[PDB]
DNA sequence: TGGGGATTT
């Protein structure tokens, strides 16, 4: 054991925290507190029968608007602005079906719709239903639920549907995703949701009576939310059995959910798009004849296969398949090469250009830009070439989506980010490098990667299709087909990378408080030990108690729309008035960051970080500093100008902004705050109070901890609390720096591309650690008392003071319980205050000086 | 000295 520094408080101020405990200690309405009796003392029946009662809205009709409705509806269908509408919806696959699709909803609880992008499953089969339901005079029995996977084509699949019924948006058709909503009408509407949307939901209707029919879209994609509504169907649909539900999947692996829902029907309706002919790595080389000039087990794969093709194809070609670095993107003047075939030969369209990462998009585009060779210069100022990346402007401006300058190509050089999230619609080329990357957990050494794979076979058909919307297409494959053969049918199934602990504890809200048993009965079940893992966070963080029961914190941060962790950092920062920047911190960790990341950019990157961070060595805190900086431009009209300066998302920092509010409303609601406003004075006497913040960010990532050990750009031996060697990510604005006031770190997200990096910090100090963390005791191990933290770092620490921050630590646990039970604003003047100002007292005798 | 991609009454 190694000591570390000293953290004895002096007398005097150890006689104030003693003197504001005691007063703490001489003090004696909870609606809250029944409720939370209430779910645990009730068994799943009773929660069943419950909820049938209390949600009833939908035992009722209204026969005037039902025939109301179903009379305009029909003299809507003679008039000359529809009816060009329905011939033009009548050219598209799926409305050929449209009768035996109600039938099969009649005469089955689910169905299954499976059909290739263009077959009009989306917008059609949400107005067959409800256009049948109200010529039948049922119109006001009839809502549908229709989710999505992504937020913008929610939006814009309402925005269509309603166009394709003459009504402006939010009549009958709407959209609803987080912090936006253009809600339909009540009844027969058509409401188009994020996924997450209605798993939020599901607390105040568990069992689904507020919708008569629910649709499910983009399954095949296997995100956490769909495979997780589907186990949950499971539960609900044995109860709701006048519910309706229609699955909808693109044809990766449909077989699966049609097994799943035990053998239920199925339609297969046909795509429209424009052929695209496929070429793989021997049919490009053949083209282009490029020359590649500067373990094996390629040679295992590659032989067997060119044997077969000998005969097919020319014996130079073949030689250079043999080579390991000619399938993929490993050279990239193999690709520049490709794009300046296709802008001479292969008339004209636009080339759409797959790979991997952000580094490799930057090696790519600055060969189009700043060419090298001949060839290469020759076509410069003929290509209109966009970067496409989520730390990319080009994604945000209309620019890449417009055709080019006349005598220019656009060539677009992306990430999977254009394989569904993205659409550019004059696409007629794309080449498909087959490389991406994945995060993966490992469960046996709690270690996150970043590495570079192949894409499976269903993404491979997802960027054929791209080339298939104006005109037909090419799509050039760099791999072998003896690739393709070994390469996945699907992705892996998300929520087995997925941490569990927001699940886990969002299922004790439904009364499914088995997570082991339940998450077994998911399409593909998670790792038992996965499960493990995330009962101990909830244990560890004390929302689940020891035999699992969830515990009145645990409760409250199951209602809120962020991990748990973050959730009661949160919950603190209402209690320690720091309300503003932690919900920053919380609100950017759980989304994303505001910056973005311009190539060429990155040193200039660099210094607009160090500048907002205000050399307080945290990267949370300079999120917040930004949207401090963001409201005070929004103050001065110099809105745009501000952004273009600091590399900085508008949408992005504006959607932060409504998170804030959401989650002051909520704590509002919840009575932790007086005011739903984020930045009320109340709510923030302490949020300049730099070490009072870093206590409670600490409070959040804690037990995610690092201690640095080295000075000298400088270069860190720096390493977790688990003993693995760390840096900080170069993103991180503690990369390279020096002279840090404290030794020590916390940290949301740790991963290995290069080495071990920590993606995000923020320097924290002993004594916040200890008084809110655990495993603490105090001792003698050298002939010097200590104070220790996650009896892992051990402090030197008089007897004086460990016997106070003990003391101390167990009123603020007091605390925080009676809190949970009993939510009420802290008094200004109250005794809870108290023990509050003991805590600001000690933390702030780490401030700078 | 480096950042696949979604998302939350």
């Amino acid at each position: 054991i190694r000591l570390g520094c000293n953290v004895s408080a002096p007398s005097g101020v150890l006689e104030r925290v003693k003197e504001l405990m005691e007063d703490y200690s001489r003090a004696p309405d909870a609606k809250f507190q029944q409720q939370f009796r209430h779910l645990l003392s009730v068994n799943f029946e009773e929660f069943v029968a419950e909820t049938k009662e209390r949600n009833a809205d939908l035992d009722w009709v209204n026969p005037k608007l039902d025939e109301r409705l179903q009379l305009e509806l029909g003299q809507r269908q003679l008039e000359e602005n529809a009816k060009k509408r329905l011939e033009a919806r009548k050219k598209l696959p799926t409305m050929k079906y449209a009768d035996d699709i109600i039938q099969a909803v009649r005469e089955n609880q689910v169905i299954l719709i499976v059909g290739s992008t263009g077959c009009g499953k989306t917008t059609q089969v949400p107005q067959i239903l409800l256009d049948d339901a109200i010529s039948r005079g049922c119109a006001s029995s009839c809502r549908i639920i229709c989710t999505q996977p992504r937020r913008i084509s929610a939006i814009a699949i309402a925005e269509w549907v309603s166009y394709e019924r003459c009504e402006s948006l939010g009549n009958s058709v709407g959209y609803q995703i987080r912090l936006e909503s253009r809600k339909a009408r009540e009844r027969a509407s058509i409401t188009y949701c994020t996924t997450g949307v209605l798993l939020q939901q599901l607390q105040s209707d568990p069992l689904m009576h507020n919708l008569s029919v629910l649709i499910l879209d983009e399954i095949h994609e296997r995100s956490v939310e769909t495979d997780l509504l589907m186990g949950l169907l499971k539960v609900i649909l044995p109860h709701r059995p006048d519910l309706k539900v229609i699955l909808m999947s693109a044809t990766v692996r449909e077989q699966d959910f049609c097994d799943y829902f035990n053998n239920c029907p199925m339609f297969r309706i046909e795509g429209v798009m424009f052929p695209v002919k496929m070429l793989y790595l021997e049919d490009v080389l053949s083209k282009t004849n490029y020359e590649f000039q500067k373990r094996m087990k390629h040679e295992a794969m590659i032989e067997p296969y060119l044997r077969r093709i000998r005969n097919s194809y020319d014996s130079r070609v073949l030689d250079k398949l043999r080579l390991p670095e000619s399938e993929g993107c490993e050279d990239i003047d193999f690709i520049a090469d490709l794009v300046y075939y296709i802008c001479e030969n292969e008339p004209e369209g636009a080339i759409l250009v797959f790979l991997p990462g952000y580094d490799k998009i930057s090696q790519l585009y600055n060969i189009l830009d700043k060419p090298k060779t001949s060839k290469g210069q020759r076509w410069r100022d003929h290509m209109a070439v966009f970067p496409l990346h989520s730390l990319m402007q080009s994604g945000e401006q209309q620019a890449v989506f417009r055709r080019p300058p006349a005598g220019q190509r656009k060539v677009i050089i992306s990430t999977i980010i254009a394989e569904t999230s993205v659409t550019i619609d004059d696409v007629v080329y794309v080449i498909n490098s087959g490389r991406t990357k994945a995060t993966n957990y490992d469960i046996e050494t709690n270690i996150q990667s970043l590495d570079e794979v192949w894409v499976t076979k269903a993404n491979t058909q997802q960027r054929r299709g791209r080339a298939g919307r104006v005109r037909p297409g090419i799509c050039y494959n760099l791999f072998s087909r003896a690739r393709e053969d070994r390469m996945d049918d699907i992705p892996t199934p998300e929520i087995l990378r997925s941490k569990l602990e927001s699940i886990i504890l969002s299922l004790k809200l439904l009364h499914i408080d088995d997570p082991y048993r339940f998450l077994q009965t998911l399409i593909n079940a998670p790792n038992p030990e996965a499960i493990k893992m995330g009962v101990e966070l909830l244990k560890r963080i004390e929302a689940l108690d020891q035999t699992g029961t969830l515990t009145p914190l645990g409760m409250h941060l199951a209602k809120l729309p962020i991990d748990p962790q973050m959730g009661k950092m949160i919950l603190m920062s209402a209690l320690f008035c720091c309300l503003d920047p932690i919900t920053s911190a919380a609100a950017a960790l759980s989304f994303k960051s505001p910056f973005y990341s311009p190539l060429g950019k990155e040193s200039r990157v660099d210094e607009i970080k160090r500048r907002m961070a205000r050399n307080m060595r945290s990267d949370h805190l300079m999120v917040h500093n930004t949207i401090i900086a963001y409201r005070d431009s929004r103050y001065s009209h110099a809105e745009r100008d501000f952004c273009y300066k600091n590399f900085l998302s508008s949408m992005t920092l504006q959607q932060l902004e409504r998170m804030k509010n959401q989650f002051s409303e909520l704590l509002y609601n919840y009575k932790f705050l007086a005011s739903s406003n984020c930045k009320d004075a109340a709510s923030n006497k302490n949020s300049e109070k730099i070490p009072l913040l870093r206590a409670i960010i600490g409070a959040g990532l804690y037990p995610n901890m690092a201690h640095l050990r080295k000075s000298r750009r400088a270069i860190h031996t720096m390493a977790t609390d688990d003993g693995r060697r760390v840096n900080f990510h170069p993103s991180s604005v503690n990369s390279g720096e020096s002279g840090f006031d404290s030794a020590y770190f916390v940290y949301f997200q740790r991963q290995k591309s290069t080495d071990l990096f920590l993606l995000d910090s923020t320097m924290v100090f002993p004594m916040a650690l200890i008084i809110f963390g655990d495993g603490v005791e105090a001792g003698v191990t050298q002939n010097t008392p200590y104070l220790c933290v996650a009896k892992t770092y051990y402090f030197k620490c008089n007897r004086e003071t460990a016997d106070v921050v003990i003391q101390l630590r167990s009123n603020l646990e007091k605390l925080l319980l009676k809190k949970a039970l009993y939510p009420a604003p802290i008094e200004e003047n109250g005794y809870e205050k108290q023990l509050i100002k003991a805590i600001e007292l000690l933390l702030s005798l780490d401030e700078r000086l």
